[PDB]
RNA sequence: CCUAGGGUAAAACUGGUAACUAGGGCUAAGUCGUAACAAGGUAGCCGUACCGGAAGGUGCGGCUGGAACACCUCCUUUCU
């Protein structure tokens, strides 16, 4: 139940790999809330505006299943 | 020359009164409806706009000074 990104050194989310940002989405594309995930409230944000930048670029899907 | 008094002109303050007219408090509790008090039978209230014999109704925003119900779809992590 701890954040990946504060027990690691990790200080950006970036935003051009697919395969990596799979892991903080529905298993039908929406973002998965942090409580499920350990993740702080500092890198939820940044990862929520990382899977919108990918939706955006096409790099994930809006619908999916 | 000065100045009591008198005349004249336009204003300011204030009192009384007036056809008609708006609202307020009581009287015997007359006529019409039941708007609020229980979730008062459409939850209530506030600001605002429109409308209607009347209490009032509706649109937008805000509050609980409202009752009854009231824990969860994903289970766990590697420098991307």
């Amino acid at each position: 139940k701890y954040c990946r990104f504060k027990k690691s050194g990790i200080k950006y989310i970036d935003y051009k790999d697919a395969d990596f940002l799979l892991k903080f989405v529905n298993e039908q594309g929406k973002i998965l809330p942090r409580r499920l995930t350990g993740t702080s409230l500092k890198y939820q944000r940044k990862v929520s505006v990382a899977v919108k930048r990918a939706r955006h670029l096409a790099l994930m899907p809006y619908v999916a299943d």
